[PDB]
């Protein structure tokens, strides 16, 4: 109910800004339908154990329910219900024909063997099965789960139905009806998001400075595709330190090191390439750069350090890095931040594309996929802009919240729900 | 949560007496599946309100989930999960091929308008529709619901399947595939069970004196069917006092004045039929009668008054009339008490008989229905007695919880669940 | 294929006798449908294995398919196709609305661990699932299978549909929606059949010396129920020897000590009773009784010992105990041989009742069930008797088969199949 | 069974060369499902007849089963099971999400009328109906069948589902949701493969000499498109003889005179083209050419003529034209032979494209169809080629098989099947 409150405030805040009837907020604060279950599993080493899991199907209007499932020992309904609501605003803002769901299972995957894990996975999918499906609810991986856990579920559902049902789960192995672009979908998306921002602020991202935080799965690929567009990745921090380069770091090294972890991949720019290694994860901030990209964790661009920020553009790659207090501070100095909800939505858009491909049992090539993925992204930005520019005091954040909140309201009205 | 904690302890006490593995208890302690739903209703005044509702489905093994739904404001899942647990054992004990479930909806029906109520009922059914059917989960009425509500849910479900589904809900109007016996179902059972226990103890019931407490739906019908079996109903009470007649009360008046409220029945036994009267509804405990039948409210026989009970046999028509302490007190005095899970099951069994009739689109006459109900009841009273006499230091209560718990245990074994 | 070539002629014989068209023979020759599956099992004590299985579905005119499933290593398709054909005729003759089928899985159940057997059993039900159902095809146990295996199958199929499906497999545990009367269903039937025949040849079975060969399941209860009808059993054989007693073997002992194996039973007759023991299971043949009942195995009355037979009436309780050559001889001596397809059909009939009960989720008492079984058998022997006497030269065998080929034939015509 | 043992051995090698566990061979060896059915047909002036048919569904891992249905009198199960295993491998190699299946009906269509042939075709689609469907099993034409027959099966299936289900059968009439490109699919694919194989060996087909064997449906269109790619068709043969012309045969005569049989087209080259014509058809094995294409029958290049071919590149147009022994020879003589499983896969590929179009109810133009078709084949070639070089001693066929076994094995592992 902690995190939940926050979301209930995030959405409630948006409503007041969009002048929406209290009735609208009503049907949004409560999930449409929630299924709680207890999966019984017989440990290969031992006796019995029944795990409690669930699926949160928040809203349907734009299309089928979409959302990943978590496998963490400290999970609760309220958080996922709260998360599910967020998933509804994201898809809506992404311009996808998706609803918003979120599932979970209370267990520590690091306590189960391959047999016990696959056993639980199959069990969870078989349990919620009567309520999911390729056109009703398409679960996806999250925290504990991964492409492999999804695969087992896809297979379990397929045996129940008696035929192969690929579209019921997304982000599955390339060998099991999946699309490879998923590897850098979020990154490529972050790069396209920002590239479009510059084209409207400075006229183009070409030849611009870039300071990315976190060479994980987001930051890493955000730097690669960024340069391919015309940016200069001069800094790429991480837990250890940073990698400076006034000419621009050689990101092409990332293609031949897609498994060189994040921290080590930071050293690579120091050991192999010739770059300045300033051991300190708090330097990329004050560093004189055009664009700063926090693609690591949350609570990074707080108020106590908001002053250090030198970049005039902040594309939130990580989830909720800039605190509300900082959001204000940064906006009153010129620095503008792009709503993470919009920027890192490339992940969902990718799952969407995988899904569409599954329905017509046809897989597109990398080039093909990347283009549609980009096209959507490019069109999502153009939308939030018009709203943002047609209002004073309204931050990108607010523009994005309303824009999403407005698509849902619109659908519900036409549909005759309110 | 305190009531649940109470039901779980109750189950443990039984899991041990029967000597079942803890794994068995692991499967029963948690419900098989829960479906929380939020149905929005358009009120007359204003236009919007979303209600909280759900359907707990405890265990399958003996057959489809069965259980009523509660329409009450102060409702919580925990308590309802507990009821579904008790509904599972009760069905097992009754010999019915039923599972056990329980649904609820937080709302006060005495606040909604006739229209709004129908709208809510149809919304509840339509929301839980995918998880119910005449062979998967058959709901029924409870505290805030009645026959009329069942009717609105039967019609709704039927307009969803595209044809008539009479067995998807029991306890429905006689004019809508119901069975008139429901009126006296429970009372007829209490009477059948009391007679059987009387036989296996005194050799016969008739001539035996009976004192029933409460002239409600259970009590008034128990006092009527018991006299038909030979008993001698000499005393009946309600909130307004007690009606005594040594020669014996004329129960025929009950059938000639059913629906004549409860307290008006008491005064009726005084006006028409000559009967003494005392302005004290607690005098029935004092009476020196052979059999005492509490058919009103719980905690009526506490440890602070157990020593005032003369009766040698106590048959529970209501739920929880005897306190765990009063139970022991009386027991070590020679007074045996017949468990409610066994005695008042005449209502649950009747619903079974209605369901079976609905599946074959054939409704038996009243005599046919009665004979099938009497048969089941009698057989149930046998199974509990035989076991009760096998162990030592075992109360009737104990025998039921184990006998019902053992039928579920074996079911899960053959099925390969444990 | 030798057994199949046999059955095909067994039928062709009936076709020429009844004078049915050859087009009829054509359709009844080949099975309507045949599903072959390979189930991969992960041997616990090992790695992998792929078992071969199938399910033959012969004729559907009378109603849904009904046959048993064999778990045996020497099972071949052809034999089962032949077994299917016979099952269709047997179900027709039995006066049931069943089409008769057959199934088998090549394996030695006595070579697989319990965990392995369940897995295999569950895989067979899962594989053929798309072609079975409480109203399309209801399997049953047979040689390598049993009630427990039937349970695992019902269970599996049920987790596939999503709800409980009892009527999908018969001969299931009494605790899992089965019926007790199945214990002695076959025997009782043989008892009723011999009783009816004695009423048409001698006018009553009262005081008739009977000799039962084998004390397994059939002979065991055939002897017990036979006495209750007035007959008197003097001899009973088995692998160990023969129990003689002209006064009458105390059959009540059979119910007292059931499940005491075959050979042990013969001894019990020597211990508790004063029966005379003879070390030779071929003595029963030489005995001069009124009614002989072969209930052990096939090829018991061959053409080399037919003359030795003294009984005036022969009732087959086993499958094919009388050899063809012997049937011929046994007949030109005034000895009537009641066909196995008519006498031991008590088993199929009992499976039909259990089924009819599951469809209505209502279980009948042993009384109701026994009486119903008896009824069907009587009208069968009756129906078969009228035609037998109508023709000259015909053997009960002929009359039996022809009666069967007739009900199926009349059905195909009315439906427009031929 | 001879061909079955042959195909089984053909796949045994691959399992070894690839280093897969024997478990893989276990499950891949036996067909998952086998539906055998007997369709009764009422002959015209005649009477009755029951035709035997079946569908072998081998392996559904990469996607829904796919395979053709044969109408030949000399048909046997084993052979069809064998062919189904090949289809399973072929579909894998083709990079299509297709399983592998094969159907057959034992009959000689050149004996039945149109009315009877229609009744047989519909009865077959109707008999297997429960085990097929646009996402389960998509049959197709083969020896005794064609588009006309598929049309009848599609209609019979559509009247069973209650709506039009076009994607259940492929290679159906252009007027019936089909695609024209099917006409030259195989030949175009063979042409694309060789053109791609040339580039790797030399650097282009432009200028290279080509010799084809048989101007049927495969060779004919292989020659047409081959020339369009820079090739120089100097020899086209058939049963009637050969046609040489070092300058290059004008293929325009093919398209314009499409549907002019095989041999006739050959004469047309001797009449409307100054090409030589030698009676002896074996001459094609002497002409020194860069590329040779056997597109007529099997057993064309054996051990007795292997050492005579001049071509440095041989592309298998027909099925199994090159003898195992001759393969040994030709290879150790510097001649590379392109596996038929890979080369003529063009028709199976097109079959996939027709399907995709049916699922989205949209038909592309010839250009669109050919681009996707060309791409797939080009990609299949690369995959095989790249793996072929990674090992020594291996042959094109060797790498082709393993390339196919790998995609399947991988999917089975990720799925938990092994
Ligand atoms: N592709 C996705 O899964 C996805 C989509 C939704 C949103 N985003 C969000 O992006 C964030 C990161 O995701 P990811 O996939 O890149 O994670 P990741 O786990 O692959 O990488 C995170 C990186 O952060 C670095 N890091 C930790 N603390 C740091 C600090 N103080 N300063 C600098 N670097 C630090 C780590 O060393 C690591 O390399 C999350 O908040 C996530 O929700 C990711
Ligand atoms: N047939 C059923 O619905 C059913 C089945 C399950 C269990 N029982 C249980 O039996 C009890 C009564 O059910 P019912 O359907 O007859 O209810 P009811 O409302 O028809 O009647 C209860 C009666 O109790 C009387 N009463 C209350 N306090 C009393 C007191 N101190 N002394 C004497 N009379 C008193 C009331 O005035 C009323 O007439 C409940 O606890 C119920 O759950 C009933
Ligand atoms: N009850 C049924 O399931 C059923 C229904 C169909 C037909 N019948 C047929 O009846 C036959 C027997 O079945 P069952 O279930 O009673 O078998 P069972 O296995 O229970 O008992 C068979 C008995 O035959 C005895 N036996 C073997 N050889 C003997 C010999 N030479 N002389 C004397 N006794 C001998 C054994 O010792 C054993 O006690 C089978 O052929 C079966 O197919 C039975
Ligand atoms: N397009 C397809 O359907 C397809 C796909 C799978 C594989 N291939 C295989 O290709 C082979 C041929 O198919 P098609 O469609 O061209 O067949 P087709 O019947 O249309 O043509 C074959 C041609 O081969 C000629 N021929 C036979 N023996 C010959 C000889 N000794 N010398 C020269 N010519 C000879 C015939 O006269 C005929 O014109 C078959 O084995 C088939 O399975 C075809």
């Amino acid at each position: 109910t902690g995190f939940l409150e926050y979301v209930l405030n995030y959405v409630k805040k948006g409503v007041e800004l969009g002048g929406f009837p209290e009735d609208f907020y009503k049907i949004l604060s409560r999930p449409r339908r929630v299924l709680i279950v207890n999966i019984p599993v017989r440990l290969d080493g031992g006796g019995f154990e029944v795990f409690e899991g669930y699926r949160v199907q928040h809203c349907d209007v734009l299309g089928p329910y979409k959302g990943g499932v978590r496998f963490h020992p400290e999970v609760t309904l309220a958080d996922d219900v709260a998360l599910a609501i967020l998933m509804t605003l994201k898809n809506s803002l992404a311009g996808l024909p998706y609803g918003g769901a979120k599932g979970a299972v209370r267990v520590d995957p690091k306590k189960l063997s391959q047999r016990e894990l696959e056993e639980l996975s199959r069990g969870y999918a078989r349990a919620i099965a009567p309520l999911i499906g390729d056109v009703v609810d398409i679960p996806a991986p999250d925290v504990g789960t991964n492409a492999q856990i999804m695969a087992w579920m896809v297979d379990e559902y397929s045996k129940i139905k008696g035929y192969n049902v690929p579209g019921v789960f997304t982000s599955k192995p390339p060998e099991l009806w999946g699309n490879p672009v998923r590897e850098y979908a979020t990154g490529f998306g972050v790069a396209v998001a920002t590239r479009e921002m510059a084209k409207k602020l400075w006229g183009g991202i070409e030849g611009k400075t870039v300071a990315i935080q976190g060479m994980g799965n987001v930051g890493r690929w955000t730097a690669y595709w960024l340069e391919k567009m015309g940016a200069k990745v001069i800094a790429v921090s991480d837990i250890n330190g940073v990698a400076y380069r006034k000419e621009g770091l050689n990101v092409e090294l990332i293609q031949k090191n897609k498994g060189l972890t994040g921290p080590a991949l930071v050293e690579l720019f120091t050991t192999k390439d010739n770059a300045e290694f300033v051991k300190n994860p708090d330097a990329i901030f004050k560093l004189d750069v055009d664009i700063f990209v926090p693609a690591a964790i949350e609570n990074v661009i707080r108020g106590d350090n908001a002053g250090l920020v030198k970049a005039r553009l902040v594309v939130e790659g990580a989830n909720g890095p800039t605190t509300p207090e900082a959001e204000r501070i940064l906006y009153e100095r010129g620095v503008v931040v792009v709503p993470d909800i919009l920027a890192n939505a490339g992940g969902v858009i990718m799952s969407y594309l995988e899904w569409v491909e599954n329905l017509q049992w046809y897989i597109w090539d990398e080039e093909e996929t990347r283009k549609r993925l980009e096209n959507i992204m490019v069109n999502n930005v153009e939308r939030v802009y018009k709203r943002w520019q047609r209002e004073k005091g309204w931050t990108m954040r607010d523009a994005a919240i309303v824009t999403a909140l407005e698509r849902i309201y619109n659908a519900m009205k036409i549909r005759g729900w309110i």
